[PDB]
C-alpha cells in the first residue's frame, strides 16, 4: 500500500532557468527513487518558469530530501516545499509558507513539556506558548508552537490525528 502520491510530491521552487527535467532528476535522485521529475516551462518559448516537482516513492525520501537542505541545484539555491490540505491554506493551489502551529484540544493538565516533547520529532522548536486565561491566569486549551522552519509544520498538519498528554489534538497552521 503506497501512500498517496500527494504526499510523496515536492514543489521545487527557484530553479536556474538552465535545470532541466534530467538535471533536477540527477540531483534529487540522491535522497529517493523518483517516480516523476518535471521542470514547468512557458507552452511556447519552452523557458522554464523557475520552478518544477519531483515525486518519490516514499514519504520517508521526502523527508530525506527536506532533510538535506540547503539543496544548490545547477548553481542556486532551491526551495522545496511538501504539500498540504486547503485547509491549510489561504487559497487553492497556495502554500501557506508558516512555522508556528495552533494546537488546541490540550485542556488545563498539559504542560509545555508534554508539547515539547511530541513536537520536538517534528522539527527544532523556538517557542512554546501555553495560552491562559488575562483575567485569571488559568490555562485555556490550546497552545502555540513555533519551529526554527515551515516544513516541521508541513509535516504536523497533514497527520490525521495527533495525541498529546492522552488528548485528542487539533493542530493547524497559524498566522
Ligand atoms: C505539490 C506542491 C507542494 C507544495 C507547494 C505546491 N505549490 C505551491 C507553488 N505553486 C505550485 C504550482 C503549487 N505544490
Amino acid at each position: 500500500p503506497k501512500e498517496p502520491e500527494q504526499l510523496r510530491k515536492l514543489f521545487i521552487g527557484g530553479l536556474s532557468f538552465e535545470t532541466t527535467d534530467e538535471s533536477l532528476r540527477s540531483h534529487f535522485e540522491q535522497w529517493g527513487t523518483l517516480t516523476d521529475c518535471v521542470v514547468m516551462r512557458d507552452p511556447n518559448t519552452k523557458r522554464s518558469r523557475g520552478f518544477g516537482f519531483v515525486t518519490y516513492a516514499t514519504v520517508e525520501e521526502v523527508d530525506a530530501a527536506m532533510n538535506a537542505r540547503p539543496h544548490k541545484v545547477d548553481g542556486r539555491v532551491v526551495e522545496p516545499k511538501r504539500a498540504v490540505s486547503r485547509e491549510d491554506s489561504q487559497r487553492p493551489g497556495a502554500h501557506l509558507t508558516v512555522k508556528k502551529i495552533f494546537v488546541g484540544g490540550i485542556k488545563e493538565d498539559t504542560e509545555e513539556h508534554h508539547l515539547r516533547d511530541y513536537f520536538e520529532q517534528y522539527g527544532k522548536i523556538e517557542v512554546i506558548e501555553i495560552m491562559t486565561d488575562r483575567g485569571s491566569g488559568k490555562k485555556r486549551g490550546f497552545a502555540f508552537v513555533t519551529f526554527d522552519d515551515h516544513d516541521s509544520v508541513d509535516k504536523i498538519v497533514i497527520q490525521k490525528y495527533h495525541t498529546v498528554n492522552g488528548h485528542n489534538c487539533e493542530v493547524r497552521k497559524a498566522l
